[PDB]
């Protein structure tokens, strides 16, 4: 649904991301449970930390990010390919951590955010509007194999 000119500014600022996967997944992270605090009961390995600095000290967190970030990065690489990224992840996130598509937005929303806040210059309307284009088909995507699980979350 994308161009193929809207996918290479997805990929030109995911590029930037990473130079720093680590610091990218921690902002991201933050939003998300600052923003959304019940999507930190979601986390039961992190729902213990409720300031932004005990989040920042979490190297767990901060792995947790990396494993976010890179597993979304290969997804956004496919540039739309994503079924087989996305089957695992639907499985899991579905089934096993039970997260609703709606958590999907909310992290959504603060990847957005992370980009634009540290690359204001290079996310700009144009790559801001092909990256909510690309987080949109990957949530449509994604929310099609949760019902295709039966979980519609
Ligand atoms: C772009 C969206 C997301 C991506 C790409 C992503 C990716 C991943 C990956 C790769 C894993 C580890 C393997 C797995 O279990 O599937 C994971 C684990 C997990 N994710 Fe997600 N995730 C996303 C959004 C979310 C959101 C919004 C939540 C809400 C809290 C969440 C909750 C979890 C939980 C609870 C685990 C298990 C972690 C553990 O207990 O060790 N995920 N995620
Ligand atoms: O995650």
């Amino acid at each position: 649904v994308l161009s193929e000119g809207e996918w290479q500014l997805v990929l030109h600022v995911w590029a930037k991301v990473e130079a720093d996967v680590a610091g990218h997944g921690q902002d991201i992270h933050i939003r998300l449970y600052k923003s959304h605090p019940e999507t930190l009961e979601k986390h039961d390995r992190f729902k213990h930390l409720k300031t932004e600095a005990e989040m920042k000290a979490s190297e767990d967190l901060k792995k947790h990010g990396v494993t976010v970030l890179t597993a979304l990065g290969a997804i956004l690489k496919k540039k739309g390919h994503h079924e087989a990224e996305l089957k695992p992840l639907a499985q899991s996130h579905a089934t096993k951590h039970k997260i609703p598509i709606k958590y999907l937005e909310f992290i959504s929303e603060a990847i957005i955010h992370v980009l634009h806040s540290r690359h204001p210059g290079d996310f700009g309307a144009d790559a801001q509007g092909a990256m909510n284009k690309a987080l949109e088909l990957f949530r449509k995507d994604i929310a099609a194999k949760y019902k295709e699980l039966g979980y519609q979350g």
